[PDB]
């Protein structure tokens, strides 16, 4: 229950914003079932900055899109709790709207990241963040990294 | 990528054992699809000691027991990576034998913990761990309903 210290409300995160370590990194998603691409990317996003905030679609909100799952099999509190259990995540915030734009406006990240192959120029939130001089970028889900090759290289040795 | 520092082989962990913070806590499982009960359980296991090590059954190992489904949805390295990403987990080791008995022999944990109401006296590793002055105990673990589980597996497959 200790990782639950990361679950926070938009209002509380807004009050705390000024005291967060720069650069503040933001990402959002449904995160219905965590897989390795999710955590690999959650870790790299953390590595870009000093602080990582994850926005999580409410159950109603998730119902707003036809892209992914209309109805997530895990309730928003459970999806958020899993994220909070992660070493690389600092803060987990839910949002109800269909897009994370007003959440992002409130949070004011220095860096916005998306996991997957997504044209960042087609995203409203990219424009929002770049609008005040921040950065927006897509981090691929599974890519061959130097840190991976190395650590496992280490594994064979045994 | 940083989290992968936790994936290690039995031999290297055994050599490193003496310098780990005592008491060393051990638990093992398949951990196919993580849910909130898993992470709640792993945090409670961590709170029992100063260091947490997770034994992860190999695909092959999973084929030999009647727990859950005969086959897993995620390969061993993905299941181990998911666990290693958890804040509360310190070391993730994969074993190939039917049970974790030999691994526990090599690791020498000071505390063996299982989730659920399980007669610990019926486990060989309990006697083993108690035999060298360690502890073995069960702590409550919340399982997800079979339906949700079946829906989860399906989702994974998709």
């Amino acid at each position: 229950a200790s990782f639950e210290r990361k679950l926070i409300t938009r209002d509380a995160l807004a009050a705390m914003r000024a005291s967060l370590p720069a650069p503040v990194v933001f990402t959002n998603g449904v995160f219905d079932i965590l897989h390795r691409g999710h955590v690999s990317y959650l870790a790299d996003a953390k590595a870009l900055g000093a602080c990582l905030i994850v926005g999580v679609n409410s159950d109603a909100s998730v119902r707003m899109l036809g892209k992914g799952d209309d109805r997530p099999i895990n309730v928003q509190e459970d999806r958020m709790a899993l994220l909070a259990a992660l070493e690389c995540v600092d803060w987990v915030v839910g949002f109800d709207e269909k897009t994370p734009v007003s959440l992002i406006e409130a949070v004011h990240p220095d860096i916005l990241v998306k996991g997957g192959d997504y044209d960042m120029d087609a995203l409203p939130e990219s424009a929002l963040v770049r609008g005040w001089g921040g950065r927006a970028l897509a981090i691929p889900f599974e890519h061959d990294r130097s840190t991976t090759a190395l650590l496992k290289k280490v594994r064979a040795q045994s």
